[PDB]
Order: structure tokens, then C-alpha cells, then sequence
């Protein structure tokens, strides 16, 4: 209750006009204040190429930056960047990786144990984007489906060292009938597609095993999403639109 209940997403702000149609870019929310740099992973398939910005200005106004070669490529647009590492889903797998930017080395491997991939049960827009990964306040989280929920969206704590499950939620949305979904405080808000009309209209709070219908319309400005994920850090949603970086900022509402 404290650490708060979405109630509102602003306008988009456009950060940069780039890359192709489909993609996904974000900051590392336990970057030390302020280590901004801009990670930004173009594409959906069988890609491996991970762009890093020094600030989000450099982001913004330039087109420099140091490149990344992950030693196995990534499916969909589901990474997350925590602490220092990017966390992502292996190409046609539903096996997860933990890259160490520090060192540039793979930490660690694992299994995502009965979810799907490939195609299985993508969010609506397609694109391999069958696991997502995200963090918010309370640390790091996988958001997919399994056969045995019947293809709707599972939500699982994940430890950020060891990569192993922490706890499990079923929810009763159809993963391949939302357009995307992220979490804040402990709450997963889902979309009603990828290009309405487009707004939160599913909250699961995992904190309650519940979810309820909801309404929390956004501007999908340039007419197709395949990539929106919550930063606690920033307390702004981060979007691909159509090959344009997006902001929105969010209010929540808190009762102490
Ligand atoms: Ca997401
Ligand atoms: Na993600």
C-alpha cells in the first residue's frame, strides 16, 4: 500500500527515432547515481548485438556508442538490465542468461522450468516474445505461461544470482491475448493489445493472489508496441514504438 498502485500513465515522450520496427532499450535501475548509460537491443530474433550509450543526452543527440556480442543470441524483446547485468532469454529455448557487462562473461544458465518459447505463447505482437523479464522495487521477475495454465501468464519471482524460482503466481490472462505487461510494486499490469485503443485493463497483485479489470488508457503514438517495461529506479515505463524509444511517466497512489 505504501509503495503504490498505478493509477495513471502520462503522454509518451519520443527519446530517439532508431533501429527497426521491433526492438527494446532500458537503464540499469541499481546503476550508482549517476551511471545513466543507455542499453539498447535492436530486433527480435536470433540477434546478439547489444548497443551501450554513455548517458541518455548521448543517447538522445548521438549515434555513438560501445557494442556488446552476446555469446548466445536472444529471443523476443523481453531483457531486463539489473546491476550490472543484462538478463535474457536464449535464442529458440526457454533457457535464461545472466551476462555479466562487467567482466563480459555469461555468469550463469538456467532453465525456465515448463515455459514456452518460440512462438508458444508470445504476447499478441508476436515476435519470440514468449519470456519477459523485469525489475521493480522488490527485485527480479520472469513473466510468461506454461501448458499447465493452460497458456495464461505466469509470473515468477527470480533470483538475480542464481536464476532459480523464488515463488509463482498464475494469473487467468491469456499471455498471447495481451500485448505486453510489466510490473509495479509487486503488481503485473497487462495491456489490451499493441496498437488500440491501447490501455492497462488486467492488474494481478501478487501480493493478494487477486486481479481485478481495470482502465488506465495510454497514447500508443506511432502504432505498434513490442516492447514496455517498468524501471523503479526511473519510475517510467520504457517502450519500443514502431522503431521510436518512448517514454511514459506514471503516477501512482500510496497510502501510508
Ligand atoms: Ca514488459
Ligand atoms: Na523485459
Amino acid at each position: 500500500l505504501a509503495c503504490g498502485k498505478l493509477t495513471g500513465i502520462s503522454d509518451p515522450v519520443t527519446v530517439k527515432t532508431s533501429g527497426s520496427r521491433f526492438g527494446s532499450w532500458m537503464t540499469d535501475p541499481l546503476a550508482p547515481e549517476g551511471d545513466n548509460r543507455v542499453w539498447y537491443m535492436d530486433g527480435y530474433h536470433n540477434n546478439r548485438f547489444v548497443r551501450e550509450y554513455k548517458s541518455m543526452v548521448d543517447f538522445m543527440n548521438t549515434d555513438n556508442f560501445t557494442s556488446h556480442r552476446l555469446p548466445h543470441p536472444w529471443s523476443g524483446t523481453g531483457q531486463v538490465v539489473y546491476n550490472g547485468s543484462i538478463y535474457f532469454n536464449k535464442f529458440q529455448s526457454h533457457i535464461i542468461i545472466r551476462f555479466d557487462l562487467k567482466t563480459e562473461t555469461i555468469l550463469k544458465t538456467r532453465s525456465l522450468d515448463y515455459a514456452g518459447y518460440n512462438n508458444m505463447y508470445h504476447y499478441a505482437w508476436g515476435g519470440h516474445s514468449d519470456i519477459d523479464l523485469m525489475v521493480d522495487e522488490s527485485g527480479l521477475w520472469a513473466v510468461y505461461a506454461t501448458n499447465q495454465n493452460a497458456g495464461n501468464i505466469v509470473v515468477s519471482r527470480l533470483d538475480p544470482v542464481s536464476l532459480q524460482t523464488l515463488q509463482t503466481w498464475n494469473t487467468s490472462y491469456p499471455k498471447r491475448s495481451a500485448g505486453e505487461a510489466f510490473i509495479i510494486c509487486g503488481t503485473l499490469y497487462v495491456t489490451n493489445g499493441y496498437s488500440g485503443g491501447t490501455k492497462v485493463h488486467y492488474a494481478y497483485q501478487t501480493n493478494a493472489s487477486t486481479y481485478e479489470y481495470i482502465d488506465i488508457p495510454f497514447q500508443n503514438k506511432y502504432s505498434h508496441i513490442s516492447m514496455l517495461d517498468y524501471n523503479p529506479k526511473d519510475r517510467a515505463l520504457y517502450a519500443w514504438n514502431n522503431g521510436h524509444q518512448i517514454l511514459y511517466n506514471v503516477t501512482l497512489f500510496h497510502v501510508i
